């Protein structure tokens, strides 16, 4: 019943590929409840993902930076990516206390995993 947006549905990193570059990702909260979310990298040792846990109020929208560090060489233009990134949303109805998303999400998961909204946001190269 949340009308939450997650974008976009491929994220695109453009030649060169040994150069560090960022692309965006976005989640927009359009209920009347905070919820919060947590973005999986499938490939941590090439991503860095900013900010990978985080609450969104009502009408906010949250910008993520996945910054790709890069490879080693160029590759092949038939190579496709299969990195990927996981974006879980859930309701956060509880004060954090102070406490952070992550420190929270455990139990926030155990409790709401069942109305978590996700999405898999796919890596292609160009
Ligand atoms: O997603 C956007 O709207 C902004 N994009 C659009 C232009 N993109 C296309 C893409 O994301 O595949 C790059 C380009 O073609 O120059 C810029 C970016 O990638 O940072």
């Amino acid at each position: 019943m949340s009308a939450v947006e997650i974008s976009p549905d491929v994220l695109v990193y453009k030649s060169p590929l040994t150069e560090q570059s960022t692309e965006y990702a976005s989640i927009s909260n359009n209920s009347d409840q905070t919820i919060a979310f947590k973005v999986k990298t499938t490939a941590p040792k090439f991503y860095c993902v900013r900010p990978n846990a985080a609450v969104v109020a009502p009408g906010e929208t949250i910008q993520v930076q996945v910054i790709f560090l890069g490879l080693t060489e160029e590759p092949a233009a038939d190579f496709k990516c299969r990195d990927k990134f996981l974006v879980i949303t859930l309701p956060s109805p509880y004060d954090l206390n102070g406490k952070a998303v992550a420190d929270v999400w455990s139990d926030l998961e155990a409790e709401f995993k069942q109305q978590a909204i996700s999405k898999k946001i796919k890596v292609k190269y160009l």
